[PDB]
């Protein structure tokens, strides 16, 4: 019942007490860092609040508001992940599938289970206990989006490319094997939308340049094998003006 102000306040009392100057940004650094164990009740219903309040703030960006391009059911997104309605997103993993630890991090990873909330990350060590074992480079698992507009997570963990390496054939495929992977995944889950981030070219450092060329020629090459998903919206989005400029050349040349 408090306000998000004062839920924020809330929550990093809480936090703060088991064991930046913006309530939002302490509140996110303290809830990244939080080892994937068991949260209060009392917790999850704050977060809970927040989240909706968060949610009740935007409206959010449809597959209709979304950029045509020269090819048919493909689009283009340059924006924040977190405010996308699509069926699925297409989230930056790493092997341990648990989110990013490292606070107030600007990769996909963090902002996805930031908003989505504290159950992703303890879905996902269910999720990852019952299997065992790390995920490998290129698979793909499906979740809940939890409070994200989006329905559903698709977690997908690229490959990283050594600084100063260039990419091999089998690196290119490794990156491309996440793309098939998740459309294979998005056409069993019966989905119609998905919204594809520039996997491994942030903390993993693959170059974006090959990465765009690799993610276009993977969508591309997959629809033209799998006539069955015509009905497959495929959406890049780009956050980076780098990522915005590479995929408006490949996608919407004159
Ligand atoms: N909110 C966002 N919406 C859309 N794209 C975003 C957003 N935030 C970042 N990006 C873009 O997302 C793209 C991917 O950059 P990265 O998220 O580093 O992913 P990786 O595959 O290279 O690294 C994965 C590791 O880093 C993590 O800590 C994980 O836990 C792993 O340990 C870039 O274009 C970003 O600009
Ligand atoms: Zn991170």
């Amino acid at each position: 019942m408090p306000s998000s102000f004062d839920l924020l306040g809330e929550m990093i009392g809480l936090l703060q007490t088991e064991q930046l100057t913006k309530r939002q940004d302490l509140w996110r650094a303290l809830i990244n860092q939080r080892p994937a164990l068991p949260l209060s009740k009392d917790y999850l219903n704050l977060e809970d609040a927040y989240l909706d309040d968060w949610r009740a703030s935007f409206v959010p960006v449809s597959v209709k508001d979304c950029q045509k391009t020269n090819y048919t059911s493909l689009f283009l997104y340059h924006g924040d992940i977190r405010y996308l309605a699509v069926d699925a997103i297409v989230n930056a993993a790493n092997s341990e599938l648990l989110g990013c630890f490292s606070p107030n991090h600007g990769c996909i990873d963090n902002a996805i289970h930031t908003f989505a909330g504290s159950r992703l990350r303890l879905a996902c060590q269910a999720i990852m206990t019952e299997q065992g074992r790390k995920e490998a480079i290129g698979q793909a698992k499906l979740t809940s989006a939890y409070h994200l507009p989006a329905s559903y997570i698709i977690h997908t963990v690229g490959p990283r490319i050594t600084k100063g390496h260039h990419v091999s054939p089998i690196r290119a495929d490794l990156l491309a094997r996440c793309y098939r992977s998740s459309l294979d995944l998005a056409v069993k889950a019966g989905l119609t939308s998905l919204a594809f981030c520039s996997i491994s070219t942030g903390e993993f450092g693959f170059p974006k340049k090959e990465a765009a060329q690799i993610a276009i020629k993977t969508v591309l090459k997959w629809q033209a094998e799998h006539p069955e998903s015509k009905t497959l919206t495929t959406i890049f989005n780009t956050f980076t003006s780098e990522d915005k400029a590479l995929y408006d050349t490949y996608l919407q040349k004159e």
